[PDB]
């Protein structure tokens, strides 16, 4: 009755999404900018079938838990509403993420699902509409629909909240050296909802355009130092909000702190690199790709760093 | 020998933090703060005004102070000289019992003791308010070591308006500060000035009355859980601002974070305690005193904790001998 397969990459936010204006629609409180990660992929096949009563979900070869299925089912309901078709679908998804490494899959997964599910049900959405749809699966998924360096235009409405590519992957050879911590959280959905308990979240949110403008310009101009200092600042602002929520969300591990301090010292001593952390203790170390081997060496030397994943700028979600 | 006096004062641990100045020179803070004096740590300072001294001299634990420390003390004594209308320079002899290398800041205790010894030596009989106001200009938090016990710094907007008062005497509430000294340090002065670079500082500052009102009530009501949750929140707010300054100030060490998480776990599992951190990695673990031995036992076992200092609520700065 209709089938398609799409791949999408996770992304690393240079300017973080944290907090929703609308939790249901995943309209964020602030805009965000990320880079897709080429070497990590979710591949998702959607198969719409005649009179399948309910949707099904398999994840990396295994029956998905009911939470995951429900979430994917509600998402497909949106694809059904948008398409006025009623078919239920079998969803098969796999990713190549290193096991236990704590790399969040939701952005890649809902980007791939948005593209596979709409293509399977016969639609031909623009990138913008795919981003808007993916967004409602998981906010950051909207940024994995476009390619390369991506900005989520936060908006106030479902139509207005979507992501676009600032620059293609080939515009700037940046590498994300992801320090995976051996010892290793509260999910994004709960965390976003808790942001409003932090006294500092409104101020963080209100300041986001300043930060976005710097990062956007830095990407366009390939100004690594400006990017570096702002991504650390923006990471720290998000974590500041997290840590001052009620209950506090302390995603950092002790080694996360060692890495953050080490990266700053490395940069200040001549090695261009910068850190950023999502809702977890892994440290993404962004650097011009020519420095990645040196960064990885230094990260690998830090006690407590299990392994370092090397990712370059990835393309948009694609059908295969 | 134109007048001499000796005073003692204790350092203090802020439950609601001072961070950022409205007026850096006068150490008028952006926000109010609340602290508890630490009985078991003391600075004892003798001030002897000398007709023959051309400049002040500062002796610390029997040794000549570094030049920066002398300059701070001499600038402070200039304020006393001005206030008193007297010219004399002084010998300042100070001792303290702080554990060596522990990173326990002495400046609040030092300037509280100096404010009291110096004014007493020079013939003045200042009210606590005026002593606090004076101590504040040596080091802001010293204004909180002038009064006793649990102390609130009224932030104010003027030199006359910024001073601390006792919320409650030490005996009002048996709380212990179990200070986890880490085995493995940008100064406050630079740090406060950088607070203005954090996008989050205005919001932290504007929220302080909410936090002060909770802690003040918690102290008056002996409500440990309310105190506990607010001191951790307040500590994290300050460190949030520090970590989001430009350049960032990351005072936490990895072990700091271990302790912070451990403390929250301990409290949630039924051991009443709460963490707070100043501008450094040591973790002050506040708890009702009946739990201190267990808190200390748990803290002592944490790798990277060099030692744990046990402090109870201390009295006001006092003249002695
Ligand atoms: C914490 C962070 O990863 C957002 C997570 O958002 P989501 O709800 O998992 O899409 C930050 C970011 O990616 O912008
Ligand atoms: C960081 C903190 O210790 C303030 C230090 O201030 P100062 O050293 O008196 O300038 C917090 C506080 O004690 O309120």
């Amino acid at each position: 009755m209709g089938q398609a397969t799409a791949i999408a990459h996770p992304n690393i936010a240079f300017i973080k999404y944290w907090g929703n204006r609308d939790a249901v629609l995943r309209i964020p409180e602030n805009g965000s900018i990320s880079m897709n990660l080429a070497e990590l992929t979710v591949k998702t096949t959607v198969i719409f079938e005649k009179h399948s009563r309910e949707d099904t979900l398999i994840l990396n070869g295994a029956l998905a838990d009911e939470p995951a299925l429900k979430r994917v089912s509600h998402f497909l309901d949106r694809v059904r509403e948008f398409a006025g078709i009623s078919w239920h679908a079998h969803v098969i998804s796999e990713n190549n993420f290193p096991t236990g490494a704590g790399i969040a899959s939701s952005a890649a997964a809902f980007a791939a699902l948005a593209l596979a599910a709409t293509s399977a049900i016969g639609l031909h959405l623009s990138e913008r509409d795919l981003s808007r749809l993916a967004r409602k699966g998981s906010g950051s998924a909207c940024r994995s629909i476009p390619g390369g360096f991506v900005e989520w235009i936060p908006g106030e409405t479902d139509e207005d909240s979507y992501a676009v590519s600032i620059a293609p992957p080939e515009h700037w050879a940046l590498t994300d050296c992801i320090a995976i911590l051996s010892t290793q959280p509260i999910g994004s959905t709960q965390g976003h909802a808790l942001a409003s308990t932090s006294p500092l979240q409104p101020a963080r949110v209100a300041d986001t355009p300043r930060r976005l403008e710097i990062v956007r310009r830095a990407i366009l101009e390939r100004d690594f130092l400006s990017l570096a200092e702002m991504i650390e600042h923006d990471s720290n602002l998000m974590h500041a909000v997290m840590m001052t929520s009620t209950p506090p969300l302390f995603y950092w591990e002790p080694v996360s702190l060692v890495i953050m301090k080490s990266v700053r010292e490395w940069r200040e001593s001549g090695l261009p690199c910068a850190y950023t952390l999502d809702a977890g203790p892994n440290v993404h170390v962004i650097c011009p790709s020519e420095y990645a081997e040196e960064v990885i060496f230094r990260l690998t030397s830090i006690p407590g760093v299990q392994t370092v994943l090397k990712a370059s700028a990835g393309d948009s979600a694609k059908l295969i």
